[PDB]
């Protein structure tokens, strides 16, 4: 019942390209990558070889293959405690899923400033280059459970746990830099919205139904971060290639007390890339665990996951200063007014070993501040501060949730709470409560200071009536929308079109379609007509002469709210499709491989079946998957290799993975007689930029590749794809 | 006030077809729709209309748009009990999913039997053919979370609670006879394997992966239901068309103490009908929610969902007369062995109100039994009894589960039971114990009877020492597989083949692909041949050779292991795409859409665009759905009318929308110039069988395209789709 005699059943202990070995548990695969957090878990990390099975109880199993039974077709017999002990654990296994962000993928890493910020902020984490700060991060969707797939239409969440010497911080944001809604009152309202309908349970990681619309077309507030939503931005690449944003307004305080405003950014060092709605589409069905896997194989490729900190600061007495309030989270500060700072890198370097026990049970929380850091009146941020305490007792059994292994602090923890549910840590102190004098009032309070201190919070004047009440400077809805609709490009705003066309038709009442063209006519006319054109809706006379908004504090476009207006492509760790024959040109697979690993790009190789192939030369080539089994949606661009060209041209499954990396703007590349493949995407003979051709794959082919590569998608492509039938 | 003043908001409270208005709760679609089990949730359903807004407590709200600030910009306040209790409610929403069987959808209706049973059980349900007793049924898949796909490859279960006058009865199957393993004591080991990998938690809803190929390779017990799942009956085209059955071995005992051996069927009435692989697949991603959403609007059409419960019988005296065990769950008994014999009708004719409270709480175990049923030694069954029971402690919340709504019984209950967490029930009782005098002794024990008595189990014989062993009668693996296989038809066959080579091509580790192959090559050298072809793997000279296991029975095959070898076609609740354009025959339109009406087949009119379309003769089409929003994935045929033509013969969806029907060998009909599409799936001028064409949609064309569906599929063409690039 054993391995085989060569050892394959295990994978190498060394960093490998996706695919190249079985996937595993972060501690075997990866031994010596190590940080104070990964370290401090050794104490709860369990082995297997060489043990023998137990129960719970530690006594050793002779038959885990049989129930105790009279006779051996006999009734099971009540005394089976080892039968019972195996079932009641396996009967007990599930907990609640989070509400939101209940489908999410995590890693650990470390994180270090690129200078002291000490001038800004007396926070310990940000205070010295050279200290470094384990990290733990967990991706994730919004709307659907935790079994829903990856790549959908939604909003990606991006939570990152700080384990630094002065307690636990948790900056947890968003790949957009604003939210649906102003105030935490309303959010079961908006989610309750995006959520399945509660009387069918339909539709799972999808906005595109009538009481998302509904919702919307009533809370013009919300246009912002919808906007985004139908970007591209709502389904990205992998979560290696999306934004982050702590999207509130938060404070800096230093040492000497004083507050700037801060609001947070990652940015992605493997840049922006995100897929097209088709491919995103077909790829939750094809593979719903893509950007879980990407995530976890890029990880174990050495292709770690690096973001930069950046800081957008506003000193306190600019408050006012724009035509928006900084306290309202439906407005984003454009870079162009308020440029990011780089504060700091962080690379997530290792995966989890165990996924339920330091995944599904990681609690992260945006109150989990730490000296340096505070809040401010942000109204939505104010509420999400009463949630993220509260939601974990039931989610994770009580209040000890800061001793399941992977949420304790790696720093000291004392204080005089005792006993709850699941209670690890064994008190010896004389005393639970203080003042106390019978153990000399240990532990104690410790001054605020510059170091080292007590959390003080930041003594804001607070002025006003006790009231439900909306701030008026929050009223203004159109005008964010209508900056980030300007700011995208020609191909981006098409496409975001037909984000709103495709959601808007799966809406059954016709009027919810109606009520969103009517917002979207005070966002934007164009927009608003390409929308209600691909509905069968025309707008009135009064919709045509509706006033845009006004520009933000004189802006006409902010170009870093697009994803791909200015380049910033990496090639590395994107993968390629190479489709085999049963004769391939060693010759042209030679220069592939050798170009490709010079750039860090992966290569998968393609047959009609599994096993091997023989190269011109002799060469064995073992076959990844099949055409079928790896479709092109998994890749960033397709390599046809000479050879015996006539084996896979009349395959079909080999001409529509050329066909369906066409439409979805893919750079496809055919060397020698693997260019008959161009009859099947249309290409006339002087060729077309995004596919290269030559008579092999030599220097300057797979330089042209990778130049195409690099920049991602070829959308000068787009008006030859609604043609081709894929 | 926000309704539409044309009242469109709300769904006609009349039988309408899928599509037609939005889908409702089942009590506002159908409120005439009654059951005694529907009738008793009457107490706890809550309305709306006409009702302030209120906190839990019966507080009015008047502003539910704010939190309590101190001043509108000011901060939150804690004395905001409104915020608060409505933030917690939601924080908390969460319970724990099943831990299999996690995904599943849910209907009330009713069963009757056909006639007495009188003889062969005492079981009150079955006494009287005028007995109406209410089900609720769920059914489900088994590996994915709740918020998984519904189309993925996997076993179904069929779950049917009875609300009987002498208790709860659930009937809990799958959708095939058998299970994967023989004793309860590995439940945690298969199913840990076929689950997400724990390091990862990857794949979501597949069994393709390395943990589950290595446990079957492991365990040849188990591959007679993974023949099954390979087959195409691992993916229905909707819970209304495969078979349920409970498996096991159980009893019925009848008034006289007699015991019959049983095992329990559903046949459905609309007939056996899957999907193919590649579409499953895809489907996944374009309606994740399909056989959820399929099983909703089939009952709100009325279209209700029918079954025939069928029984096995085998007396005792034949226990030992097969040559395999009764009591192993792993084998089936061949209809040709022992007829099905029909014993009642089950429909299911009303959606829930509330998706989490009904279907979500609603908890199935086959312990519920009542009097005139008994089990047996069964050493899977006899692990279930204890597992279903104990999982509903965290699942649920404790041991009141009974007192949630769905789960109450509609007969009388009452004993000494009290308190658990959650207690709804206060009792009275002035005694919590029996023997009691001081409420003379009642609640009373009930001695067993012919109607109305007490539970007693069957006496049956035990004679054996405590043992953990199989029983050697359960030692025989691959009978049962190679009768099953013998049994498809040659598409079927070639069907199954792919699903075992698709699968194991995505298993890393190829010894374990061999593996595969080689318990293969002990069911049927033509099967493990084919599989070993797609793997490039080649057999051995001793695998060649290993002898065949013997005939069951004497049977070299049985039809009814079949889905399609006996013709049992039903068209009423099936559905066809009508791809229109902008000048559309109108003439072909009204005699398509009267020939499907005639036969209960619905239909969805698409095209390029949402809004209208005018016909030849001024008729306003209404639009449903464009050709990318609603796939040829999603209905059983396609139908392209007559008129211009040249509107859609550019439209690369068009185009696609045939190819993608037609590799998935559906029926396509095409009138007068549709027929120029011909060029686009490659038919010949004079034609073929599977497509449908005249120069109009007159005289036998509707009856030629009804004819196809009621096929269901078109197997002939097969061996034309390979080389179509779709
Ligand atoms: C007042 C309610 C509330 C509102 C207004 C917000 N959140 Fe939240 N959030 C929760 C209440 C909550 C929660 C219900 O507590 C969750 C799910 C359950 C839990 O553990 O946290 C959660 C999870 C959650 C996660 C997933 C953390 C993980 O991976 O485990 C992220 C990334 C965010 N939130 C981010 C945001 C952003 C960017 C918001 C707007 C700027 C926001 N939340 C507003
Ligand atoms: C000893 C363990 C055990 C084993 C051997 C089985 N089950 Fe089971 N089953 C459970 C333990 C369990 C469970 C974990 O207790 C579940 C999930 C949560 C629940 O309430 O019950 C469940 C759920 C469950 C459901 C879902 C009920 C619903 O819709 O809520 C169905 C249809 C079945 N099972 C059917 C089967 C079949 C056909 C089996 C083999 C013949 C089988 N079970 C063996």
């Amino acid at each position: 019942s054993l391995a085989p005699e060569d050892g394959s059943h295990r994978p190498a202990a060394e960093p490998t390209p996706p695919g190249a070995q079985p996937t595993a548990p972060g501690s075997l695969k990866a031994p010596d990558t190590r940080n104070e957090k990964l370290n401090s878990l050794e104490d709860v990390r369990k082995g297997s070889e060489n043990y023998a099975l137990t129960t719970n109880q530690g006594v050793r199993i002779a038959d885990d293959q049989n129930s105790l039974r009279a006779g051996s077709r006999g009734p099971t017999l009540l005394e089976d405690f080892i039968l019972r002990e195996k079932i009641t654990h396996f009967d007990h296994e599930r907990i609640p899923e989070r509400i939101v962000h209940a489908r999410g993928s995590a890693a650990h890493g470390y994180f270090q400033p690129y200078k002291s910020l000490s001038d800004i902020t007396k926070a310990d984490f940000l205070s010295d280059p050279n200290k470094i700060t384990p990290v733990f991060v967990r991706f994730s969707t919004v709307q659907g459970g935790a079994g829903s797939a990856d790549t959908v239409r939604d909003i990606r969440g991006f939570a990152t746990k700080f384990y630094t010497e002065e307690g636990i911080f948790d900056l947890v944001g968003n790949n957009t830099p604003i939210f649906f809604i102003q105030d935490a009152h309303k959010f079961p309202d908006f989610v309750h919205a995006v959520k399945p309908e509660p009387h069918w349970a339909i539709p799972q990681g999808q906005s595109a139904h009538d009481t998302f619309w509904d919702y919307v077309s009533l809370q013009p507030e919300t246009l912002h971060n919808v906007m985004w939503a139908m970007s591209d931005r709502g389904i990205p690449r992998s979560y290696r290639t999306m934004e982050g944003f702590g999207a509130h307004t938060f404070r800096l305080i230093n040492a000497e007390g004083k507050a700037t405003f801060v609001r947070f950014h990652w940015k992605p060092l493997a840049g922006k890339a995100s897929l097209v709605w088709d491919e995103a589409q077909k790829l939750t069905g094809r593979d719903p665990d893509f950007h879980r896997r990407e995530l976890w194989e890029a990880i174990e490729a050495g292709d770690f996951p690096e973001y930069e900190l950046g800081f957008q600061l506003i000193p306190e007495e600019d408050e006012f200063k724009f035509d928006f309030d900084l306290l309202d989270p439906t407005k984003l500060i454009p870079e162009e007014l308020v440029p990011v700072q780089r504060v700091g890198k962080m690379v997530l370097n290792r995966n989890p070993d165990n996924f339920f026990a330091e995944n599904e049970q990681a609690a992260f929380h945006p109150g989990h501040i730490v000296p340096g850091l505070d809040f401010t009146n942000d109204p939505l941020l104010q509420g999400r501060l009463f949630s993220y305490t509260d939601t974990q007792i039931s989610r994770l059994g009580g209040p000890n949730f800061h001793e399941i292994p992977i949420n304790r602090p790696t720093c000291p923890y004392h204080n005089f709470q005792r006993d709850g549910m699941h209670r690890m840590g064994i008190d010896t102190n004389p005393a639970n409560y203080e003042p106390n004098s019978i153990n000399d009032n240990w532990p104690r309070e410790t001054p605020p200071g510059p170091k080292r201190g007590g959390f003080e919070s930041y003594q804001e004047r607070v002025e006003g009536n006790k009231v439900r009440e909306r701030s008026p400077s929050f009223g203004e809805y159109y005008s964010h929308p209508r900056l980030f609709w300007l700011s995208q490009t020609p191909f981006e705003q098409r496409h975001i079109v037909d984000g709103f066309s495709f959601e808007l038709s799966k809406v059954v009442r016709p009027y919810i379609r109606e009520r969103v063209v009517d917002q979207l006519a005070h966002i934007d006319l164009t927009l608003a007509q390409a929308v209600a054109k691909n509905l069968g809706i025309e707008l009135t006379d009064d919709q045509l002469n509706i006033t845009p908004p006004p520009d933000v504090n004189g802006l006409k476009k902010d170009p870093s709210l697009s994803l791909y207006a200015i380049p910033d492509g990496d090639v590395k760790g994107r993968v390629v499709a190479i489709l085999l024959n049963d004769e391939v040109r060693s010759a042209d697979l030679l220069a592939i491989l050798k170009a490709l690993k010079a750039k860090g790009v992966h290569a998968k190789l393609l047959y009609s079946r599994m096993g091997e192939v023989t190269a011109d030369d002799g060469t064995v080539l073992p076959i990844a998957a099949t055409f079928a089994g790896a479709p092109s949606l998994t890749v960033d661009a397709v390599i046809v290799p000479c050879g015996n060209i006539a084996d896979i041209a009349d395959n079909g499954d080999a001409n529509y993975y050329l066909m369906e990396a066409y439409k979805h703007l893919k750079p496809i590349a055919l060397a020698g007689d693997a260019r008959k493949f161009k009859a099947t995407i249309k290409i006339a003979d002087q060729g077309e930029e995004g596919i290269v051709e030559a008579d092999s794959a030599d220097g300057s082919f797979m330089d042209e590749l990778l130049t195409l590569m690099a920049a991602h998608r070829v959308w000068s492509r787009i008006p030859k794809i609604d043609k081709i039938p894929a």
